DNA sequence: TTTCCTAGACTTGCCCAATTA
DNA sequence: ATAATTGGGCAAGTCTAGGAA
C-alpha cells in the first residue's frame, strides 16, 4: 500500500521514552494527557510540555522531532496540516511555516522540515540533556489548529510521533502518543475517559 | 482530446487478470468478474497482472490512465479532490494532482499531458521472470469514489495501455474501479444488483 | 448572412447530427429529444454532439456551430451572452467571452464573429469518427442559460451545425433547439407531456 | 420559469463490538 | 491480555419524486 510514516514504538539503546506532565482535569488545565488513552488534551496554542526519558544520554548531535499523522488508517496517506482559516493567521512566531500544525516553544535552535519527497511537515530541536537536578528533557510543543477544523484535522483523531535521531538522521528512538486540540481539555479528557 | 476504452489484445494478445480477493466487509481489494470491476480502498494494494501470449518487443512501457465511466462526464479530467490533493502526501514521485499511483516500482513516470491535461502512471513493461506466467503491477486510487470534488461519486474506468517506447499503442484492456471503504460490502451488494 | 437558413441539408457527405441516450432525471444534465427535436441541457455543462457522415468529407473540411432566435420576430438579433455572464466566462483562453456556443477538448477550436453580421460562430476541423466507430463527437458547452435576462430572455434558440470546406461553401447542415435550464431532465418530460 | 419546500430511501463512510490467532 | 480483522449497524449526507407557491 502507499507508505506511510512508522509509528511504532522502539526504546533503543538509549531506553528513550516520553513522559508527560500530570496535571488534572480541573476547568482551568491548558494542556492535560490521559496515560489510558495514551493522548494528550491541549488548547490551541499553548504551552505542552513532552518529556525525554532516557537511560543512558544520546550522543552528541542528537535531534528530537515531531511529527502528526492520522491514526486512522484511510486517512494516512493525508498529511496533517493547519486548515486554511489557520495558515492565514498572522500567529506566526517568526520561526514555524505557517502551514505546520506543530511548533516547538522557547526553542530558538528549533528547524522546521517540508519533506521533499513526503511533502510531509515536523519540527526537530537538539536534544538536550536533562537540566542538572533534573530527571527528564523537557520540550514545549504547540499545536496551532483544532480537531474540529472543518477543513483541517475535521475531528479525526492524530497520533503525534516523537524521534529520536542522531546527528545524520538515522533512527534512534520513537514513541507517540495521540493528541485532541480542543478548547476544554479537562472536560474532554474527563469524558473520554467516562467512556472508559 | 479525449482516449478511448476500446479493447485491443493485440498482435501480442494482452489481457487482464486480477486475483481471487475473497468478499470480506472492507477486504482491501477485490474484483467482480460479472462486473468487471475493481472495488479497493484507498491507498491499497490494487493489484493487476499482465498476460501477454507473447512476449513485446522491449521498449514497451504500460500505462494506466483514469476516465469517468458516464458519457458527459467522459471529457472531465478524472484527478484528485481539492482537499486530498491540497493535503496530499507523496512518494518522491506522485504528484499530488493524479489519482492513480504505482506502488513500488522506483521506475514509474508520472505524466500530465500538456494537450489534454490528461494524467497518467506508466511503468517500463517487465517480462515474467522464468517459471512465472505474468507480471504484475501494483497500483492504488489515492481518492474514494465518492470524493467530494472530485470523482464526486461518478464511476471511473481505467484503461491500461501497452505501448512501445515510441508511444505507438501496441495493447488495450480496461475495468471499472470503485474506490470506497469497505469494498467487500459494496461488491456483494452492486452483485446482488445483478 | 442576415438570418442563415436552418434549413436541413445532408448535402453530398450524408450529413446527419446524433445525440446521446438520457432519460428525464434531474441528475441528467444534457438530454436530447427526439420527438421535440430540442436539446435540454444546463448551463455550463458537455454537450455531446454525433458527427455523422456517409461519405468521408476531405480533409480541411471543417465544423462550424450558430446559434439563432428561433422566433421570426427575434432573429435578426444576434445571439450573446447576457453582459452578466460575458464578465467573467473566458476561461479556456479560445473562448471570447461573448460567445455563448464553446466547444470544449479541441485545441484547434476557433471562434468567429462575422464583422458584417456580427454572428458568432465556433469551427473546429472535420475528423473522421474513431478508429472503430461510425461517427465523430464534438463537445459542447452553451455558455449562458436561455434564462438570462439581458441575453436570451426566455426566448428558445436554434444551433446550426454546418459542414463546410475550406473555404466555408456550405456542405451539410443541420440544426436543433437548444434549451439551457435547471435541471433539464423535467422540462423535456413536460415539453413531451403537453403534447 | 425558478425557487422551495416536504419528506423517504438510498449511498456511504466509519463506529463499535465480537472475535480471531 | 493483545492487536488485527470482521460484520452489524448507524447516521450524516445525498439525490428522489412531487406538489406550491
Ligand atoms: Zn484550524
Ligand atoms: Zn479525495
Ligand atoms: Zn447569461
Amino acid at each position: 500500500s502507499s507508505s506511510v510514516p512508522s509509528q511504532k514504538t522502539y526504546q533503543g539503546s538509549y531506553g528513550f521514552r516520553l513522559g508527560f506532565l500530570h496535571s488534572g482535569t480541573a476547568k482551568s488545565v491548558t494542556c492535560t494527557y490521559s496515560p489510558a488513552l495514551n493522548k494528550m488534551f491541549c488548547q490551541l496554542a499553548k504551552t505542552c510540555p513532552v518529556q525525554l526519558w532516557v537511560d543512558s544520554t544520546p550522543p552528541p548531535g542528537t535531534r528530537v522531532r515531531a511529527m502528526a499523522i492520522y491514526k486512522q488508517s484511510q486517512h494516512m496517506t493525508e498529511v496533517v496540516r493547519r486548515c486554511p482559516h489557520h495558515e492565514r493567521c498572522s500567529d506566526s512566531d517568526g520561526l514555524a511555516p505557517p502551514q505546520h500544525l506543530i511548533r516547538v516553544e522557547g526553542n530558538l535552535r528549533v528547524e522546521y522540515l517540508d519533506d521533499r519527497n513526503t511533502f510531509r511537515h515536523s519540527v526537530v530541536v537538539p536534544y538536550e540533556p536533562p537540566e542538572v537536578g533534573s530527571d527528564c528533557t523537557t520540550i514545549h510543543y504547540n499545536y496551532m489548529c483544532n480537531s474540529s477544523c472543518m477543513g483541517g484535522m475535521n475531528r479525526r483523531p492524530i497520533l503525534t510521533i516523537i524521534t529520536l535521531e542522531d546527528s545524520s538522521g538515522n533512527l534512534l528512538g520513537r514513541n507517540s502518543f495521540e493528541v485532541r486540540v480542543c478548547a476544554c481539555p479537562g472536560r474532554d479528557r474527563r469524558t473520554e475517559e467516562e467512556n472508559l
